[PDB]
């Protein structure tokens, strides 16, 4: 496995999005991972519709609750079941719960299956990020050191394994002798380091980052 990986280098990451008031982190994380796979397979870098997931996967079958929150694995299950997802250009982001208006004529991507990585296994998350592409993860993102992060490696001892926020791992590395995960957030460009955060890697599943990892397969 390489020492440093950053999928932005291979042009497999879209622009950082802003979820606003809607609790759609799980939908941005899911689309982020699928965008990665879409680029690696087709050569197309397209921002996929988080709104398509928010409106259409809000059922008993999935357990997604739109702006009330949801799961990356279930967003992937919706794409498999639906036979596709639209691009953000045809199904724009509203930051509200709306009635489903999916149109297969504007389908931009498909998904055949998703892979779940072993709970709390940082070594398996590292292999997947390096060899498969960006990975959807859950983190405890509830502490002020996370919200007000600006640089360096985020290594807060008040962080817990009690995850509450879906993000996207787009890489890893080591900064000033501290291993990190390169995380793409959905809180706009004005969060962290241009929408990104470097979070402690190999530090006992810090923030529960390796607890609930998944990535789709086209
Ligand atoms: C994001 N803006 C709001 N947070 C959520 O939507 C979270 C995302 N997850 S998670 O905590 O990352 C997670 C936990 C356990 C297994 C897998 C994952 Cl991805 C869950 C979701 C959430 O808070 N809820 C509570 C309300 O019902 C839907 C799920």
């Amino acid at each position: 496995l390489p020492d440093t990986v950053d999928w932005r280098e291979k042009g497999c990451v879209t622009e950082v999005k802003y979820q606003g008031s809607c609790g759609a982190c799980w939908a941005f994380s899911a689309v982020g991972a699928l965008e990665g796979q879409l680029k690696l397979k087709t050569g197309k870098l397209i921002s996929l519709s988080a709104q398509n997931l928010v409106d259409c996967s809000n059922e008993e079958k999935y357990g997604n609750k739109g702006c009330g929150g949801g799961y990356m694995t279930e967003a992937f299950q919706y794409i498999i079941d639906n036979g596709g997802i639209e691009a953000d250009a045809s199904y724009p982001y509203k930051a509200m719960d709306e009635k489903c208006h999916y149109n297969s004529k504007n389908r931009a991507a498909t998904c055949s299956r998703y892979i779940q990585l072993p709970f709390g296994d940082e070594d398996a998350l590292k292999e997947a990020v390096a060899t498969k592409g960006p990975v959807s993860v859950g983190i405890d993102a509830s502490h002020s050191s996370f919200f007000f992060y600006k640089s360096g490696v985020y290594d807060d001892p008040s962080c817990t394994g009690n995850v509450n926020h879906g993000v996207l791992v787009v890489g890893y590395g080591t900064l000033d002798g501290k291993d990190y995960w390169l995380v793409k957030n959905s809180w706009g460009l004005n969060f962290g380091d241009q929408g990104y955060i470097r979070m402690a890697r190999n530090n006992k599943n810090h923030c529960g980052i390796a607890s609930y990892c998944s990535y789709p397969e086209i």
